[PDB]
Formats: C-alpha cells, sequence, structure tokens
C-alpha cells in the first residue's frame, strides 16, 4: 500500500524486506522512513542476512518525481540527502545484504540496487541511470556507488549516455550478479541469502569496509555535497 | 587523399568526420591540423554528435613512424603531445563522439578509438597497443586512456604483454563497445550517434566530464609530460 | 617432495619452476625459501620467461595453516610477511610470469596466482580468497593484488563473499586469463612464456611497473602493516 509501503518477515536466519506502494516504490520520504524502520527490525532481530524486493512491476522508479520537481528546493534536498544516507547504510550493512530486483530499477533505484552485495534480476528487466535522458546531471553519490560496481567500459556508457542495460549485458556490466526467471528472482536472493548468513559475521563485516572504504568516503562526501549540486 | 587526409559531412543531427590519407591514418601533424579542423567545423555548426571513421584498411595505424624515428626529437615531441592533445579534446568534447573502427586500430590509433562515448568496430579488426612488441614504453597520457576504458585484467596484459584484442574480447576487455559486420561499421556508428544526439546535452556534457575527471587530469599531465618520457 | 618442494628447469628461452610439495603446495617458509631460490637461478640464466606451476592436486592451498594457527604470533606475521614480499616480487619481476595454474587456488594460493602477467586454468579448478568463509579479514596486500585483476563487482564478491570462481566464470572476473584442458594447463602456459619472452624485455619491464604503481606501493604498505593486521 502507499501509506503503508514496506513489508517485513523474518524467515529463520534472514529477513525479507518488500517494497510495495502499489505503484513504482518512489524513494520518497515515507518509503525511506519504511525501508529504515524495517532494517531497524533487522537490527532487533539479528538476522544472518537481509534481502530486500521490489514488487511485482519494478524494483524501483527511483525518487518521488512529485516531490523533486514540486519547486520546493529544501525538500527535495532532503529527500536526496535521506536516499544516499540509506545508500550508504546499506552499503556498510554488517550482514549479507541481497537485492531481489523484482522489476525494473531506474535512476535512484538502480543505485540503491546496485547497494546489494548480491542482486538478482530477470532477463527483461530495464536498469538505468536515465538522468542524461531526462537532463539532470547525475550526483557524485550515485557516480561513486556505480563506479563501486559497473566495469571500467560499462561506467562511461551507463553515465554519459545513460545506456539501458538488462540481463545479460547487465550481468557483463555489473549492474547484477545473476540472472533468473521472473517466477524465482525473490526465490533465488532467499537461497543466496540463506548460504551467505553462513559465512563469518564479524569477518564479512570487517571486509566489506575494506573493500569499499574509499567508495564510502566519497558517498559520505557526496551527500553532504548534494545542495551543492543544486548550486545551493 | 594524403594532402587532404579528412573529410567533413554534415548529415542533419551528426557530422561525419572521415580520415583517409590514402594509406594507414598515421596521426602526422597534417592529419591531427585536419581533425581538430573538422571539429571546429562541427562546432560552428553546432551538432548534435561526431562520428569519426577511418577509411576502408583501418581506423588509424597511429603515430606517424617517420616522424617518431627521423632522429629529430622536437618534432617527435611535438607530434606526440598534439595526438594526446587531440585525444582530451575528444574526451572532454561536449557532444556525444562515436568512433567507427572500419579497420585496424594500433597504438595511438587504439589510443584515439579509446576517446569516443561509443567504439563500433567488426570482428577481425586487431586493436593493439603494440609499443612493448617494438621496444617502447607505454606514456603515462596513453596508460590513462587506456584505464579509463580496459577491465582491470585487460590492461595488463594489453599494456605491459602488447596483447592484441578483436570482436568479442576486445568487447569483452572493454576496447569497443559493440561489433558490426565490416560493411554496416559505419553506418551502425551514425546510428547510434543519432540517437545519442537525442539525450540532453547539456546533462551529457557534464556528466561525462565527471565520469571522466581524473583521467583527464591525468591526462593533462601526462600531456606536460610527454618531454620527460624521453628523458628530455 | 616436502623436503624438496620446488624444482627448477631451464627450457631453451624460459625457466619452469615447479611447486610440488607432495601435498597441497603450502606456502610456509621452507616453500618460500625454494621459489626465492628457483628466481635467483632464473635470473642466473638471464632467461626470457617465467613459468610457474602447481602439483596435479593444486596450484597452491596457500599459507601453511599449522604455522598460521600454532597460536606462535611472530612465525604466522613471518610467514604472512614473505608471502606477500614474494608476490611483490613477482608482479614487479622483469621478465614475462606465467602461471600455471594445475590444480585449486585458494587464499595465498590464489593471491600468488594473481602475481603472473598471464594465468592459465582448467574449467574445474576452484579459485578462491575463501578467507570470510574461515572467519578471518582479507589483508590489505591481499586485496591490492586482487584489486589489480578482478573486474570491480568480481571484487566485491570475492572478498566479503568469499566467492569460488573457476572456468568461465573465472575468467570473466579477471581471476584467470586462459582457460584449458587439465592434460595441456603446462603445456599452454609454455607456450604463452615462449610468445611473450619475444616481447622486448626493457619495455616490458618498464611498462608492466608504470601499470602496477599504485598497486605495488599499496602493496608494499600491506606488507609492512602485516603486523598490524593482528592489531600487534
Ligand atoms: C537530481 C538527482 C536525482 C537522482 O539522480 C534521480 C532523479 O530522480 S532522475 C530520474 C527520474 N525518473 C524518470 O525519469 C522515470 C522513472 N520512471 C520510469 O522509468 C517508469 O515509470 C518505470 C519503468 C519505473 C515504470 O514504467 P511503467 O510500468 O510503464 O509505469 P509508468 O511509466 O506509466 O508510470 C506509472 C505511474 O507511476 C508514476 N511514476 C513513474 N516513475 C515515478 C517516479 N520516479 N516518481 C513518482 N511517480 C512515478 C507515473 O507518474 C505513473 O503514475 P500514474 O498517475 O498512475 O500514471
Ligand atoms: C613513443 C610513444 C608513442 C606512442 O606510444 C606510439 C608509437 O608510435 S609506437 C607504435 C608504432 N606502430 C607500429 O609499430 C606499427 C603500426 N602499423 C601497423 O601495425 C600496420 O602497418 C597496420 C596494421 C596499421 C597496417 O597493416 P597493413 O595493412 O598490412 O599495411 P603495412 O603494414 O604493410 O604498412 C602499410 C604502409 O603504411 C606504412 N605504415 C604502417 N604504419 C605506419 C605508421 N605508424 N606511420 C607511417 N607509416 C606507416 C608502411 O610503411 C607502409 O608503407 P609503404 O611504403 O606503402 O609500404
Ligand atoms: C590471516 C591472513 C592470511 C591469508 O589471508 C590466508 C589464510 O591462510 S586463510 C585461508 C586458509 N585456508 C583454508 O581454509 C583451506 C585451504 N585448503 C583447501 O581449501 C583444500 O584443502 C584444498 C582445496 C587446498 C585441497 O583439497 P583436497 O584436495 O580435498 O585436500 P584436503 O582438503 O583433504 O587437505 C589435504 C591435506 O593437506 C592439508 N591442507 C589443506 N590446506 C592446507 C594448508 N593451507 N596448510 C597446511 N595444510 C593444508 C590438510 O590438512 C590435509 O592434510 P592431511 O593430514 O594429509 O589430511
Amino acid at each position: 500500500s502507499m501509506s503503508d509501503p514496506v513489508s517485513y518477515t523474518r524467515k529463520d536466519s534472514i529477513a525479507v524486506i518488500s517494497m510495495d506502494d502499489g505503484k513504482v516504490n518512489a524513494l520518497g520520504p515515507a518509503m525511506q522512513q519504511a525501508l529504515n524502520a524495517a532494517i531497524d527490525n533487522a537490527d532487533r532481530d539479528d538476522v544472518g542476512a537481509l534481502v530486500i524486493t521490489g514488487n511485482g512491476r519494478v524494483f524501483s522508479g527511483g525518487f518521488d518525481l512529485k516531490i523533486l520537481t514540486s519547486g520546493e528546493v529544501q525538500p527535495a534536498i532532503d529527500m536526496l540527502r535521506g536516499g544516499f544516507e540509506l545508500a550508504y547504510r546499506l552499503l556498510s550493512y554488517p550482514k549479507p545484504v541481497v537485492m531481489a530486483c523484482t522489476g525494473h530499477a531506474i535512476a535512484m533505484g538502480a543505485f540503491l540496487l546496485s547497494c546489494g552485495d548480491h542482486r538478482v534480476a530477470a532477463h527483461a528487466y530495464n536498469i538505468q541511470a536515465n538522468e542524461v535522458a531526462i537532463g539532470m546531471t547525475i550526483p557524485y553519490a550515485a557516480l561513486e556507488i556505480m563506479k563501486l560496481r559497473l566495469t571500467r567500459s560499462a561506467y562511461q556508457q551507463a553515465t554519459g549516455l545513460a545506456k539501458t542495460f538488462f540481463g545479460e549485458t547487465a550481468l557483463a556490466a555489473g549492474f547484477i550478479d545473476e540472472i533468473a526467471l521472473p517466477e524465482v528472482v525473490v526465490s533465488r536472493a532467499e537461497e543466496a541469502a540463506r548460504e551467505f548468513a553462513g559465512l563469518n559475521q564479524h569477518a564479512h563485516a570487517a571486509t566489506k569496509l575494506r573493500s569499499r572504504a574509499d567508495a564510502l568516503t566519497a558517498i559520505r562526501a557526496g551527500i553532504d555535497g548534494i545542495a551543492a549540486e543544486f548550486g545551493l
């Protein structure tokens, strides 16, 4: 539901966090708060791993366009900061995080997707930073998230050319780690999550931070520089 | 012709710049001036995108070997600086740049190729930094251009081992973005160019600079350090 | 033999260095000294290229676990420093280095493997940094070695998730450069070595250092920071 856009379900060693706002899982304030609250729940349950899913229509269509373009600056800035804060939180999360990309992932939807330790999508799901196509420059925080995962040549095209990836081209590019049929995307993500929960948690938490140190520092800077993007 | 080695042709939303010196499109002073002048023309026409092609024999065989090895130092330095200046100009160009790799691309030919936003080649076209094979160390400016596009492992082999890439291995390595049959390489490049011209120009110009900032800074330094390569 | 775990054989333009301790080629002090001594021999013979092989069972199972977990700190530190010193030496070696991955390569075995200019393995050979699986954080020196070769997304999974790679997935990830049938892994490595020996040696030595400068600096730092890993 739009009022209640996130569900949380503990399954033995994992927690499944599912976005469904009835529409395209826009990452506005309500959605961000719902996600953060679900993660707090996973912290409380001390689960072995997280799965985050979209709905049957998309993973996420990104930030809420209504807020972004209402003509009020501070709320748009605040929505942007919160989205990238959440990305930071997922990239630094001390448990394995698996993304079940259950539909298209556009812009912030794709940036959020790129925060998972393991990412599962179906062959025909579009993954795209479409900013340049719609006349926006890609924020530094988003650039750093993408640069952490996309091959050097895919990064060039994904950014400057707003290239759309899917299936095998998304896998080769580093926009996803696993392809599965639509009807088993979630099951495959849960399966992967259960396996990762068997890894040593301390070693995983510590190693992932080392493998992402420079990106996380650059993302923190990008979050604090969001206002400057606007020139504000 | 060798005297007139570059043609410029505006086609609606794109400009097609074609190298043909009657030979292997050596990137000597005349060729560099011809290319720069054609780009100035594209600036004047305010086109949506550029396509740059080679001839039916090669994309380019790289710098003019006659000048490089004549035994006169300053002209060789000046040719090298101009080639990498042109590369800098293409990597920072505010319109999408599509390379039609119409034949082999060796050394500076491959470095020039790697300056396109989108690069199209045929299956059997060799793309290779052959410096190490012929007893030269790869200039820092060239290393940075390659590092911007080649995967980490392909970069290692392309440089130290002068590895030759083509077709699928060039695509996987990040030496090209698209493979096409020889007879449609140019058509595919033009088609891609027309599509990219539909992107928001300001957003594209700004985003590509962000996606290349560190490389461009390192390339500027490499251009100013060309003389030092010789130990001069 | 365990007492005599390394053989050295000059073949025309190449030297073949073969690990076989009768077991899993554990990289303890004896093995490290044997390897260094074999390399000194290659220096003396001034060969064109090196091939390093494992045995019929593995490339290497990594550091000696007996020493690592005996409960004596300084010998474990010293073994670790020596392994990464040897890696530094191979990455900076002035002749082409080809690894014949003749069996599985785990942890330091995989890090050692990643020091070759060209790496050949068979389809079913597991290559894995398994540290996180067994509750250890990956040392910075090892992280830098891996980051030099693994694609951005493969690096994430190889480290934080202790992902196992093999065959095509290892090739795509950048854990190897060539796949061959088990019975010709060594022959293919020797063949590649002979070809690389035909490259200009000075240009190769100089170019590989440039292509690895930042990694080598970070690896030197990681070697000098091994004691700190323990918190010692
Ligand atoms: C400045 C830096 C910021 C950062 O970089 C990102 C920016 O946001 S730039 C990136 C900017 N993002 C984009 O330019 C495009 C993002 N969206 C899309 O690409 C497609 O809509 C999507 C593939 C998600 C769904 O395709 P589909 O399945 O064919 O469905 P559909 O297309 O017919 O739309 C369905 C309904 O949902 C609505 N709606 C859609 N998106 C949003 C949104 N972000 N928010 C709110 N609503 C959104 C839409 O209005 C419609 O509502 P209604 O009243 O019921 O008709
Ligand atoms: C120091 C840092 C600098 C930077 O890093 C790069 C350096 O330059 S290092 C890289 C150095 N580059 C190389 O080591 C090799 C570059 N060239 C090649 O790899 C091949 O020639 C190529 C594939 C291009 C064409 O193959 P193909 O189709 O079989 O044709 P072909 O092979 O039979 O030669 C055709 C004709 O063109 C001539 N010619 C060729 N290249 C050049 C040149 N760069 N210039 C002038 N001329 C050149 C050749 O002399 C011949 O002339 P002629 O009097 O009519 O006989
Ligand atoms: C802190 C930072 C350090 C750095 O990051 C790396 C660390 O070391 S973390 C990484 C830590 N490494 C690991 O967690 C695992 C590494 N080893 C393996 O993954 C597998 O053993 C391997 C695939 C190599 C062989 O499989 P297989 O063919 O089925 O054979 P097998 O499995 O049945 O064992 C055969 C025999 O060799 C023995 N032995 C094995 N490894 C070692 C060793 N490293 N040393 C000494 N011995 C070793 C084993 O005890 C056995 O002896 P025995 O008395 O005759 O029974």
